[PDB]
């Protein structure tokens, strides 16, 4: 009769179905990575530091 992988396999594409959010997932990091590494890389800019230094917190 039939196999039932079928039913596995259909549902275990569809985590990916519409790829258009792999793509722009990806070009938004590309973005963000080099975009970030060349603020720092110039100097501490003395606002990208804010924004990284609330997002670390400190806590005990």
């Amino acid at each position: 009769g039939p196999m039932s992988t079928t039913e596995v396999r259909e549902r275990r594409r569809s985590y990916l179905t519409p790829v258009r959010d792999e793509e722009s997932e990806s070009q938004r990091k590309a973005r963000s990575r080099q975009a970030r590494q060349s603020r720092r890389s110039t100097q501490g800019v003395t606002l990208t530091d804010l924004q990284e230094a609330e997002k670390t917190i400190g806590r005990s």
